[PDB]
């Protein structure tokens, strides 16, 4: 039995990564669900903002779905909460094509993922999803 399972659990948080992109980006906060923020439209699928390590600016993104808007600043700023969720995509660009909101808590099962993209077979569908490592615990 050279070849392993994974038993795995989406997040309970929303990604705040360090590129308004999940492939090659860091992850300058992960905010548990309810979290409450002032970001800034940044594009049409994406919020920014600014947080503090230690002394440093450091700035963020985080997608349009991961951050309810509760009110709008002067400043042109927004108020928000976080709405922790995952996602997997149908390819490793981790980019559009066919990819599936997983809900934060969602269980799952992958394999061992030397390139770093863990494979979701869904049997309601006849593909291979992936998700990365950040988005998930290993139970354990």
């Amino acid at each position: 039995h050279m070849m392993e399972n994974i038993n795995i659990v989406i997040k309970d948080v929303g990604y705040f990564q360090d590129k308004p992109q999940f492939l090659n980006s860091k992850s300058v906060r992960q905010w548990k669900h309810g979290t409450k923020v002032k970001l800034t439209k940044h594009n049409s699928h994406w919020y920014t903002g600014v947080v503090k390590d230690g002394n440093k600016s450091v700035r963020g993104y985080i997608y349009h779905s991961m951050a309810k808007v509760t009110s709008k600043n002067s400043d042109g700023s927004v108020n928000a909460t976080i709405n922790a969720h995952a996602f997997c995509w149908d390819n490793k660009k981790l980019n559009g094509g066919d990819f599936i909101n997983l809900k934060r808590g969602f269980k799952g099962i992958t394999h061992p993922a030397s390139d770093g993209f863990y494979p979701l077979y869904f049997a309601s569908r006849k593909k291979t999803f992936y998700i990365p490592r950040y988005m998930f615990d290993i139970k354990g």
